[PDB]
């Protein structure tokens, strides 16, 4: 039965139409709340049968700063509470395909993603974790597959064996904000190249980090600026890293030059 005054913080409150994901650690649907009809991902979690007193407080208080976040480019987390002894995850569905999905096409078509279009999507990435960094939150996760994009082309940086691992993150360093920079590079050489930069296991591919052993992207089809761009964000070095804001003020620079 509805309960107005509990928002987004109660599943009385909505109506779940399909079970849309299966994950690790949970089930996913599609639902719409019933107080607005806004559509919404609905994530279930037997965080209790999985984690530990520990667990739980580190994952909790992580949900909750990410229920501060306010961006559109970034994946609204609506609400998070505990019902029927689950973690329940409210989120902005993202439910059009994704940047993994994207690069398929240009490589089913034979083509590679022209420059512009590199700059159309990855300036808004930039925006995404910008306001994350702003917001002092790392994201942990940046992926092809977790850089949602609507059926309008607008891209949502989704809900935080790693798709990309950085050096500090392959020897347990501690991740950092220098680390996410570090996938935004790989991230805007896989759009470039359509793979991975390093693309085999985890002292091949330290072998192959501490010496930029990845092809270098056509000179013909990207511009110096780009691959400058990339060639720095995936230093080894964090340091030698730029911070998220002067990727993101390259990124507008030339998107405004390329459109
Ligand atoms: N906000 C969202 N909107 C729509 N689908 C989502 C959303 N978040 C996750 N999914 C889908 O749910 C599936 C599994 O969720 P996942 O993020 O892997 O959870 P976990 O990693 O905790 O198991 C994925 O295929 C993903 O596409
Ligand atoms: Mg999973
Ligand atoms: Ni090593």
């Amino acid at each position: 039965a509805l309960r107005p005054d509990m928002g987004y913080n109660t599943l009385a409150n909505f109506r779940i139409e399909k079970k849309i994901g299966r994950g690790q650690f949970s089930e996913v649907y599609r639902a719409a709340c019933l107080l607005d009809g806004v559509p919404v991902a609905l994530k279930k979690v037997q965080i209790f049968d999985l984690m530990d007193a520990k667990a739980r407080a580190d994952c909790i208080k992580e949900i909750d700063l990410l229920k501060q976040l306010n961006h559109p480019n970034v994946i609204k987390y609506y609400a998070s509470f505990i019902e029927d002894n689950e973690l329940n995850i409210v989120l902005e569905l993202a439910d059009a395909g994704d940047l993994s999905r994207m690069i398929k096409h240009f490589k089913k078509q034979k083509r590679l993603i022209p420059e512009r279009t590199v700059w159309k999507y990855f300036v808004q990435l930039c925006s995404a974790l910008e306001h994350m960094h702003s917001r002092r939150v790392m994201h942990r996760d940046i992926k092809p597959a977790n850089v949602f994009i609507t059926a309008t082309g607008v891209v949502k940086l989704g809900d935080l064996t790693p798709y990309y691992m950085s050096p500090e993150r392959i020897h347990e360093n501690g991740y950092n904000f220098k680390s996410d920079i570090w996938s935004l590079g790989c991230l805007l050489y896989e759009m470039a190249a359509l793979q991975s930069p390093f693309y085999m296991n985890l002292y091949s591919l330290c072998k192959k980090i501490e010496q930029c052993d990845y092809p270098p992207l056509p000179s013909d089809h990207y511009s110096e600026e780009l691959r400058q761009l990339v060639n720095m964000c995936i230093n080894p070095d964090p340091e030698k890293r730029p911070d998220v804001t002067y990727v993101y003020d390259v990124a507008k620079r030339m998107h405004a030059c390329t459109a």
